[PDB]
């Protein structure tokens, strides 16, 4: 069965194209729609179509159609299709994933085992580099979590997908405090923030990578104040001054505690440039955090700069080091730690 | 510091009257908006005050006006305010409980335990009757999971809350098909069902006994056809016959066969609790007991032994107190549920 549709292409030029697609096969439902797996006729690759129920423009669409990089998965078309009366369905057709981080971690913790550091190194570069190219256009994602990181298999390459929660942060307009996956959200989200940045999704990024450094979420709060009572329990109270940086306009109740040592949250023999890392994730102050393209540089990732470097299948890393502009716009002199000389393309 | 609104009594004549209280604290904010601790002045009950911004009738206020049951969250009063601008807010004042069964299983699963069987049994036949008044009323709760479970540790009472999902079922009018939280989510509505019944609120109990029997949720699925996934690996492929009982109109899911109940949980579960379990987890909705009948399941046998006492030495709470109400979808279970010693 072909379906046939006009479609715009995700990116160059906003001119609308005959597309079709066959082997349409629903993969889920959400509460935006459902989802679907087909296949290009054109090429025969695999998608997803990602059907979403539309009085105000589509943010995920805008947003999607700027983006273009390795480690988000790629708006290839989207077109419109109708479903009851006056009701409009966006349909965003998506380079298709197999597999999420969400499901690699609970197969490692079935088994009683912790991912090797080599692809949680790998995993957390590329999401990352994600967040690096995304936040040079203002734009935070607010729903980072291992749901959300789709992985391939065979090559290890990670693609962040989801953007239905990502919005532009402009500084003076307000936005919603109640906004990222519990488990994974920003102390500042948590105090009512309403002027938080981009470093909601650092913060994010953190609890990912401790949670695949401890083979369970971090911080799995109830709901009410014991989100943040689990945060207390390792962080420990956070300051007046912290809370200030959080949240200017605090509304003030939580224990007082002080903090645990990072070394003893994990397991001993735990590396100690991961525990650096998270600690310099897991920061109150919104600022102290490192920022995206800062985490890329750190020591923990060492091992994926050196020329000898192997996945355990033997086969080959993915792309680590075809940076774009985007990504070094916040500090481009760093690419000298980033690409080290056997990764630099040469002038020929 | 004393507050004083005008409140409408939850049950009773709708006669708006006055209600003071002191010590309000915030304990939560969620998608609806805020929830708060407040005291009652002439009193001195701890009361919670649920605060969701409004706009259309609230259903969430229309069906908890209905309700007086022990083992769900009584609204005491409700009176309107105003965060947003223009914005209009329903505030629930409702009974204050202090634990959930999300913290105190969380506690156990710390401690590398699992909650005494003599508490699997109390909180499980205090959620069945929960659901048995609701359900007799035709309302499904539609959030059946452990953080809605509000436990108070020195009485041992479960009560029932967050009534914000819930929705009187009518046959032939169809509802939305993505609705619990995901773990507890019954087969049927992961197969796109519209026509469905209040027997979604069971699976989600089921889900919710397996957990405290292994520790952690039974079926942590990931987003899409995952969580079916992870069913069928325990209950094994469902049967055309049974996907037509789930569905009747209309994925890619393996043909594996079932696990042995015996074998998903650790050596030394009751064997009552595995027989339950097994009654609750079935694909074919009318195959699961009904709320009504899983209170009456031998597995609460002991509950209704006049010797039986918590393991504080203090006496259990009340039990056996059913209503007509209650008992409504099979009147003669009173002869197991209210035992001879409870009864006049
Ligand atoms: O309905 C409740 C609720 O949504 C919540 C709730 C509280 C905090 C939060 O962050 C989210 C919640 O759903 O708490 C309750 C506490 C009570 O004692 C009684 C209740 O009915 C609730
Ligand atoms: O955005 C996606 C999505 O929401 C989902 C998704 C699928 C099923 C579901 O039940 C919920 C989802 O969010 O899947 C994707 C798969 C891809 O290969 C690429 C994607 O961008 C998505």
């Amino acid at each position: 069965k072909v379906t046939t549709v006009v479609a715009t292409p995700g990116q160059g030029p906003d001119r609308p194209q005959e597309v079709s697609y066959t082997d349409t096969k629903v993969i889920g439902n959400g509460s935006f729609g459902v989802v679907y797996q087909a296949k290009l006729c054109d090429s025969g690759e695999l998608v997803a179509i990602k059907k979403v129920l539309q009085r105000f423009k589509n943010r995920e669409l805008q947003i999607m159609r700027k983006l273009d990089h390795c480690n988000i998965v790629r708006l290839r078309y989207f077109f419109y299709s109708s479903g009851k009366k006056d009701e409009v369905y966006l349909n965003l057709v998506l380079d298709y994933v197999p597999e999420t981080v969400y499901r690699v971690a609970r197969h490692y913790s079935r088994a009683k085992q912790t991912l090797p550091v080599i692809y949680v190194k790998l995993y957390m570069y590329q999401l990352f580099r994600s967040l690096a190219y995304i936040h040079s256009f203002g734009i935070c994602h607010r729903d980072i979590k291992p749901q959300n990181l789709l992985l391939d298999p065979d090559t290890a390459v990670l693609k962040l997908c989801d953007f239905g929660s990502a919005k532009q942060l402009v500084r003076g307009e307000p936005n919603v405090s109640y906004i990222c996956s519990r488990y994974y959200r920003a102390p500042e989200l948590i105090f009512g923030a309403t002027d938080y940045t981009s470093s909601i999704d650092v913060w994010s990024a953190g609890c990912v990578l401790a949670e695949l450094l401890l083979g369970q979420p971090i911080f799995p709060g109830d709901s009410g104040v014991d989100q943040l009572v689990e945060i207390i329990k390792v962080l420990g109270t956070p300051t007046r001054e912290q809370i200030r940086e959080m949240n200017p306009n605090y509304t003030e109740k939580f224990p007082q505690i002080k903090a645990h040592p990072w070394t003893k949250v994990f397991r001993p023999r735990t590396p100690p440039e991961a525990i650096a890392l998270c600690s310099r994730l897991l920061e109150y102050t919104p600022t102290a955090r490192l920022t995206p393209l800062e985490a890329c540089a750190h020591s923990f990732f060492d091992e994926l700069r050196d020329p000898n470097v192997k996945l355990p299948n033997g086969r080959d890393t993915p792309a680590l080091f075809n940076f774009t502009t985007q990504e070094l716009s916040s500090n481009p002199p760093l690419a000298t730690i980033l690409i080290p000389p056997h990764a630099r393309i040469q002038a020929a």
